[PDB]
């Protein structure tokens, strides 16, 4: 464990730990085996090449892809020149059954198949599995934070920053919201790619399935075969390969999720580093960093990385197929353990936060300056020209304050009705925050 | 115009110079001057700020959209936030030399409430949206368009196909082309259902402009109206002083794995060309290269540099938003015409291409070894075990051929039914291609 190379199995191994079930060479055989499995259980149901076993015998032919524990897994990797290893281990074990039903269809264990299609049902079935059980709801999780925040801090006023410097107002929680919906979105764009795969042979084309079955329509059978047993969309076009573009476009879809969090966890950096939040050090005894962000911010580019390379490599692959798409497939797991890690450190991140009332509302009170446009609107509609121009000219050579806004008011705007007046008297920069609240408390209902 | 640096406006000028008119500072001044006076017309016909003018003056208004010439962009030019400060000053200046009372009156209310960014984000995707669906698309639906043709065509043509660039089962070359018609089919649907995005919602995203202005106004619904009524644009609620600009990474990344699969096709034809079984219709005379596909590929590669430079930069401004977005987005324009020469490219060559029919009738008659699989597959229907062993066993220390092949049919799988024996000395590597034809000639319908 200490002497492991990657921080994946290494120092990260308990934060992304359940991903072995879905990625690693033991998911791997496991799956693979469920595949050639199921493969004869369904040439058995649909009778091409024999008659159908007995109803115990269909029974002990499931319990080889039901029953899988390590020591299955270990008897596949002495057999191991990947895929023929499980082959071995399945006629092994209906041999094994002494049963004359199995030991006739033992035979037809990998009948008519390329190694590529038992592959990518195993990998379509970890990958879709992974996605729905793990990815997506680590992510709904994070949202679901989000959400919270902007309920619960949605009239809370903060100093908006343009450029870098102060602007009108908003709301804490209006500033979560936004990202709420922006993951809410690539959650959705997600979860609406279709997980494909194929099973047409050598080269794609049934050339085995036609010599081997000349009046099945073996488009219709596969298509029943995928969705029954796997409960995948079929892929009908294909090379000796399928051709990895969901894969890409998940990997993508991922990645924006990714940049999403990037620019979250950079601006709750920012705010933290205004002293505007507070979260719940070998020298400074009340220095508080935020490592969970940081720590997120690193791994969320890693796994961008991955993402980058899946969807520039991926779709390339010499005619019918040059084999440098398999050692890149190998690391889906990789980059989506780099995703996990990374929104476990959101997610720690957004259950410290806390806002600092005090230093919000200071820093407003100390910005009178954004008060600018809410007077030169009001102005403007009761029919005053070159608005901005008279302030800037009143405001020449001054440090703009509360004192010489409400002068600007009272002087200046007196042609106002004086109802008008004291609402722009009324107004402070705590107090123009638009409609901030309203959007921040109704995200998840605007959504 | 020869002293041009970039080649988009250099010597790929004609290629991609229908792109100014969606891309370029003409196209961007052009696109804003109708935003604002969209903005001015929607302000009049919901009648927020003063009563509405006359349906002659409305069309004096809606005339500055309409009517706009090179002198228009000139003067916009020459005015020149300073940038869309340019255009408020041009559509006002229209309006007070209207002479019309009416709209004397209204000018002041030019730009009212807006931030620059809310009249560019609408311009942007005004000009991304009507670019891909007038150019961009129908460019990628020609190249389909020819792809399916192809497929139809040559649905039947034997082609060895190659795996790890070795002999492998046949394939037919209609078939081959099929494959990319599927994958493109694809992209393309994805690509046409990502929303084009847009908000109008002032400086910080709040409507805090807009509640001090108008305080019993629902500016969310207003604004939605705004959208849908004047520019057929979805709304994004959800802002910052930016629009997040996701819609134009899911964009970029669609368009990205398009070009990804029309690499793999540039790459495959360069191969074929070069095997001799495609032809196209200084020293050496009749040497002829595939400089099209050659070309276009490393197009697609440059669109695809800033594709990657999009989908990684946009999802990050710090805070209510930093400013590095709007340099980077200028080039939206540079990756679309990238693009644009591509899709050229390989339509162009696309239609130069012919088939060698000799070419590829005698590789297929040189490789009888291919014919491996289906005698396998018809011995174990018959019950052979260790069939793969049988045919090793017997080839060993030959160079198998076609007298090879059939000889083993005649002598190792006697036992078989003397139809199936003669099934399969009926059988050739140009007429092993199961069915290839029929979902080459299909693929319309079937994917």
């Amino acid at each position: 464990h200490l002497k492991n190379i990657s921080p994946i199995d290494g120092r990260y191994k308990k934060a992304c730990g359940e991903l072995s079930a879905f990625f690693s060479e033991h998911a791997l055989i496991k799956h693979r085996i469920i595949v050639e499995v199921r493969w004869l259980l369904f040439l058995n149901e649909e009778e091409l090449f024999f008659e159908k076993v007995t109803d115990h015998s269909v029974e002990v032919l499931n319990q080889i892809a039901t029953n899988i524990t390590d020591s299955d897994i270990a008897r596949v990797k002495a057999i191991e020149h990947d895929v023929k290893a499980v082959e071995y281990f399945v006629k092994e074990k209906l041999k094994n059954s002494k049963r004359e039903d199995l030991l006739k269809i033992k035979e037809y264990v990998h009948y008519l198949c390329t190694s590529e299609d038992i592959n990518n049902v195993a990998y379509a079935t970890c990958l879709k599995a992974c996605l729905n059980d793990v990815v997506i709801p680590c992510l709904e999780k994070i949202m679901l934070k989000l959400k919270d925040l902007a309920v619960e801090y949605s009239h809370v006023p903060l100093l908006s920053r343009t450029h870098g410097q102060p602007a009108s107002s908003t709301t804490f929680g209006k500033e979560m919201a936004n990202f709420y919906a922006r993951i809410h979105h690539h959650v959705g764009v997600i979860r609406r790619v279709k997980v494909c795969a194929k099973f047409n042979g050598a080269v794609g084309n049934f050339n085995a399935h036609k010599v081997a079955s000349k009046d099945t329509d073996w488009v219709n059978t596969i298509g029943l075969f995928l969705k029954k047993h796997f409960n995948l969309t079929y892929s009908i076009y294909c090379t000796q390969i399928q051709d990895h573009d969901y894969i890409c476009e998940l990997c993508d879809g991922l990645a924006r999720a990714n940049g999403t969090l990037i620019d979250l966890c950079v601006d709750i950096w920012l705010y933290i580093s205004n002293n505007l939040l507070k979260l719940k050090s070998s020298t400074m005894p009340h220095k508080v960093n935020p490592i969970d962000f940081e720590n997120a911010e690193g791994n969320l580019h890693i796994a961008n990385a991955f993402f980058k390379l899946f969807s520039s490599k991926l779709p390339t692959s010499r005619l019918q197929r040059d084999l440098s798409d398999s050692t890149v497939l190998r690391n889906i797991g990789s980059s989506l353990a780099y995703c996990l890690i990374a929104y476990k450190s959101v997610l720690k991140g957004l259950n410290k936060i806390d806002i600092d009332r005090r230093n919000l509302e200071e820093e407003l009170n100390q910005n009178w300056s954004t008060l600018a446009e809410p007077i030169q609107i009001v102005m403007k509609r009761h029919n005053y020209v070159d608005a901005y121009e008279e302030l800037k000219q009143f405001t020449r050579g001054k440090v703009i304050d509360q004192k010489i806004m409400q002068e600007f008011i009272k002087t200046k705007c007196a042609f106002l009705p004086q109802d008008v007046v004291d609402q722009l008297l009324e107004l402070t920069p705590a107090t123009y925050t638009g409609y901030a609240d309203y959007l921040a408390k109704n995200v998840e209902r605007l959504s």
